């Protein structure tokens, strides 16, 4: 079962055996299988023996709360087990504000609002030419036909690297929370900060007007930024914006190729595409890390001890009934769409103006080549769980007499 000991402080009328990694019913869907969390018999915050045993907040509330208070639940450990939040390195995820007030305003130079909405048609322009070389063909599998590509590509565009560097980058990144088992994740992180290292070295004497030359010759308390940070920074953008736009992208498209009078209501309101970005988002949220006790603390009525690791995943916010009112239901016309998608608190994503960008112009740009397309005839599509989950695959097809070549 692989469950670890109960600790002495924590109550048994608390524990609720849930498998991040491998929830019961993931077949019903991984939103579904979290949602088991939200059930009336499960209490607000529970502890799960699983992956070596912590702490669970379970509704909007309470993970809202504990993202708000650093001071009590710090990012030194953001993942479970213990043994892998411990080890990794990038920056800024694992540091706690002031530390991490520094470089988080530097990121923002590279990923920023104003950035992205220069970046904009660059975007858009990538999508049509991923969408044009796939329309002719009546079938994809949009998860590696696009939804893959389309990130790394964007990541190469704002990071001024060349293409033809992009099979090995996905490999590398790949290895990091997918590993074949050619490399360890210590080999795959030093693989690319053997990449990283010459170019941010390089443009720190040469600078260009790219990601990598403004994290070069950023400043951090008075002094130059060290290779050190710089590579670990550069190595979270890269990384931060692969996984989770790859598979959010993926469960967006997986709904709408089930989901024909949705297709419809965007391409007869092309000006609900926003708003039907957030909702997809909420419905679909993907992400679930955490934090640790940075000392014994009553949360709720509940005795947490220094060093409990407690999972707060952003995922169950908007799925929460007391916050959306039938949470399940994809209504894009939602006058208050609540949820913490992108996180909540000081370490709120760097990359959801960015993020934000890339879904509604994939959403745009692929209506309008593609409005119609359906789920691959007998096709059962799987999702997995994890801190990232996903869509293991997603085979669409379509008629390429109802396209359009724009
Ligand atoms: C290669 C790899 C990774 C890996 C992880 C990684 C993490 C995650 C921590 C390290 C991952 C780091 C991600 C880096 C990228 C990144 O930072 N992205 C960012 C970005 C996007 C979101 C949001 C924020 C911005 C923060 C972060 C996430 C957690 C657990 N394990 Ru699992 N694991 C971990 C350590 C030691 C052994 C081990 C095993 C052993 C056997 C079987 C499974 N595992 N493992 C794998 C699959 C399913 C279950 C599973 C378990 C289950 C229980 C116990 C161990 N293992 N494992 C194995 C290989
Ligand atoms: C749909 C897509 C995305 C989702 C759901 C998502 C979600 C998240 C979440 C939940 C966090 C905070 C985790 C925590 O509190 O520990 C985060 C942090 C971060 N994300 Fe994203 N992200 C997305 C896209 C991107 C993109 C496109 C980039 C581009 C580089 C990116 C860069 C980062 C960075 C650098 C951080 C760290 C912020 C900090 O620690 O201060 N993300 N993201």
């Amino acid at each position: 079962a692989n469950l670890a000991p109960l600790p002495p402080h924590v109550p048994e009328h608390l524990v609720f055996d849930f498998d991040m990694y491998n929830p019961s019913n993931l077949s019903a869907g991984v939103q579904e299988a979290w949602a088991v969390l939200q059930e009336s018999n499960v209490p607000d915050l529970v502890w799960t023996r699983c992956n070596g045993g912590h702490w669970i907040a379970t509704r909007g509330q309470l993970i809202r709360e504990a993202y708000e208070d650093y001071r009590h639940f710090s990012s030194e450990c953001p993942f479970i087990p213990r043994e892998a939040g411990e080890a990794y390195d990038f920056i800024p995820t694992s540091m706690d504000p002031p530390e991490q007030r520094q470089f988080r305003a530097l990121a923002n130079q590279v990923v920023g609002m104003p950035v992205v909405d220069k970046l904009e048609n660059r975007i858009q322009e990538l999508a049509c030419s991923l969408i044009e070389s796939l329309r002719p063909q009546g079938q994809c599998n949009f998860t590696e036909d696009y939804a893959e590509p389309f990130p790394i590509r964007i990541f190469m565009l704002l990071a001024g690297l060349p293409e033809e560097d992009i099979p090995h980058l996905k490999y590398l990144t790949d290895q990091m929370t997918r590993p074949d088992g050619s490399m360890t994740f210590a080999e795959a992180k030093e693989a690319l900060y053997d990449y990283l290292i010459p170019i941010i070295e390089q443009r720190r004497q040469k600078p260009g007007t790219d990601a990598i030359s403004i994290v070069a010759n950023g400043q951090v308390n008075g002094r130059p930024i060290t290779s050190d940070e710089a590579k670990r920074m550069c190595g979270l953008l890269l990384v931060g914006g692969l996984d989770t736009v790859v598979n959010f992208l993926s469960f967006s498209m997986e709904f709408l190729a089930k989901s024909p009078e949705h297709r419809q209501e965007l391409i007869e309101r092309p000006e609900r595409i926003p708003a039907a970005c957030e909702e997809l988002l909420r419905r679909f949220s993907l992400v679930a890390d955490g934090r640790i006790l940075t000392s014994d603390y009553e949360f709720h009525g509940v005795q947490l001890k220094k060093g409990d690791q407690i999972l707060l995943p952003q995922m169950l916010s908007g799925l929460d009934e007391r916050e959306n009112a039938a949470p399940m239901h994809v209504d894009f016309s939602r006058q208050k769409v609540s949820h913490t998608t992108f996180g909540h608190g000081s370490h709120l994503c760097l990359g959801q103006h960015l993020a934000r960008r890339e879904i509604i112009v994939t959403l745009k740009e692929w209506l309008t080549r593609i409005p119609d397309f359906s789920i691959a005839p007998g096709a059962q599509i799987q999702h997995k769980s994890g801190i990232v989950s996903g869509v293991q695959a997603l085979p669409l097809v379509w008629d390429p007499a109802t396209t359009k070549a724009v």
